[PDB]
């Protein structure tokens, strides 16, 4: 029961995906300031996992809300050490 | 109230256990829900520090298990997946 949101739970050699947007960086798309998934590498965990899609809004990383976070700080959470990476994502149909 | 848990399935087997569900004995006298009933300490659930004995398992890998059968929830856990994502209630 997560509503219009969904969870990506990836096993942690590189992320396998990139993000764009947030505070301190250029926006992902004109008219929006939030963090979004901006690329998914082929063969990477994210790609084959099929739970990531470019354009997803990144709401939280490893339980840390980033709807108001800086770009490079959201990227630090992603590169920070843990066996997994949890993403709370919100998608547009 | 609601938490997300993301665990890497370790080759030793994942630590936590569950109890309850529509076709088993409850974990808690008057509740038909699915709860994590034990945590093998050392395992992934314990190392992540995100599971708790007593947590109500709401959903498993996007599948709602608030109304499900004990048999089905274990099936969701048992499935050989690289990860397991849990949505818990409390702790």
């Amino acid at each position: 029961p997560l509503g219009s949101r969904h969870v990506a739970c990836l096993a942690r050699r590189g992320l396998g995906f990139s993000i764009a947007g947030g505070k301190g960086s250029t926006p992902y798309r004109a008219g929006d300031a939030g963090i979004f998934v901006s690329r998914i590498a082929e063969g990477g965990a994210a790609h084959r996992a099929g739970t990531l899609q470019v354009g997803d809004r990144v709401l939280s990383i490893n339980g840390v809300d980033v709807t108001e976070a800086r770009h490079d700080h959201a990227v630090s959470l992603l590169t920070a050490a843990s066996p997994t990476i949890a993403l709370l994502l919100e998608r547009e149909a």
